[PDB]
């Protein structure tokens, strides 16, 4: 069995290996990368996503989200308070202001300590989930706006044509902006490219150990757990590495820098935070190995999780028994 300790693997594909996306994901899996839940891919030196980032300031962040925390430093929830629209140039200036800028620090580890110690006492503003792409149309390799669609994968595997589309999302972050513990919708893969700016630190639980995280979360968030049998689908709960270690939950951590891809694998719980102003792009995707995870994915039906149009068909075809209840939660 490859990668039996479930370590995060880092890959350095050549330009020739960077041509065929599906083949390279399958190669990574042949080496056990999926066992960690997360892998890093450093593009060949010849590759670029686009020529420059000098002309992105006029992108609009229609609904910036202020991430307000409740709880204790290592065990907290966050809610998103909607703010007035601002451009990327306005957001960058705000991120660099004295109120919001990254503090002085020695190294990534010192910054991580400061994050966990101090996050709850501040409310950073995240430009998340913005439909669009920063890949040049002429970039042919690993262009997240040109991937094979999940609807086409389900059709290829299972023979059923379904409605829906699959497009990327941009994330503009600042110091302390936070992504809560979650798996992807329908336990899909995700791929994330950090276009520019400061790093993003990730934490991940191996898929084979995901239920350990869920059980801890039910213990630590007992009101939430009574409200919903899949409340991590709400994407609001944070648990620190120190707390995970005290409770014996297997996990790993890694920092992504500008120019690097991360892939999350089916049912790989992940969480993390941004170091300072940055821009990432991400999209969900599927492979043949995903289908069995999609069939078994938990679902939120309490009404909180509210998701895209395209998840309808995945539930309807892969989870017909659950469909009626799940759709009530959507309506
Ligand atoms: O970058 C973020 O805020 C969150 N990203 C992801 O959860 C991902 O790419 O799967
Ligand atoms: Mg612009
Ligand atoms: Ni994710
Ligand atoms: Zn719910």
């Amino acid at each position: 069995a490859q990668n039996p300790n479930c370590n995060i693997m880092i890959f350095h594909p050549t330009k020739e290996e960077f041509n065929d996306f599906d083949k390279y994901i399958a190669y990574m899996e042949s080496q056990g990368a999926h066992r960690a839940g997360l892998a890093k891919i450093i593009p060949p030196k010849e590759w670029k996503a686009r020529e420059t980032y000098d002309n992105i300031s006029e992108i609009l962040i229609a609904t910036p989200l202020q991430q307000v925390a409740s709880g204790r430093a290592g065990v907290f929830t966050q809610y998103h308070k909607k703010k007035k629209a601002m451009t990327v140039g306005e957001y960058r200036h705000l991120a660099n202001s004295k109120k919001y800028q990254t503090p002085p620090h020695q190294n990534f580890e010192d910054l991580e300590r400061k994050y966990w110690k101090n996050r709850i006492y501040n409310s950073p503003i995240y430009g998340a989930d913005i439909s669009g792409s920063l890949f040049d149309e002429n970039t042919k390799q690993w262009n997240l706006g040109h991937l094979g669609t999940i609807q086409d994968l389900l059709e290829k595997e299972c023979g059923v044509v379904i409605e829906g589309v699959n497009t990327p999302y941009l994330y503009f972050g600042m110091w302390k902006t936070t992504f809560a513990w979650h798996t992807e919708d329908m336990d899909l893969y995700s791929i994330n490219y950090l276009h520019l700016g400061e790093p993003k630190t990730w934490y991940v639980v191996p898929p084979e150990h995901g239920q350990r995280l869920e059980r801890l979360a039910r213990e630590l968030f007992p009101g939430s757990s009574r409200g919903c049998g899949a409340f991590l689908r709400h994407k609001v709960a944070l648990i620190s590495p120190t707390v995970l270690k005290e409770n014996g939950i297997p996990f790993n951590r890694i920092t992504q820098e500008a120019g690097e891809f991360m892939v999350t694998f089916p049912y790989g719980y992940h969480a993390g935070f941004n170091h300072g102003f940055n821009c990432a792009e991400a999209i969900n995707f599927a492979t043949p190995r995903w289908i069995d995870y999609g069939k078994m994915a938990s679902q939120c039906s309490c009404g909180e999780a509210r998701v895209t149009f395209s998840m309808d068909a995945f539930v309807r075809i892969l989870q017909p028994e659950r469909y009626d209840l799940w759709k009530r939660g959507q309506d």
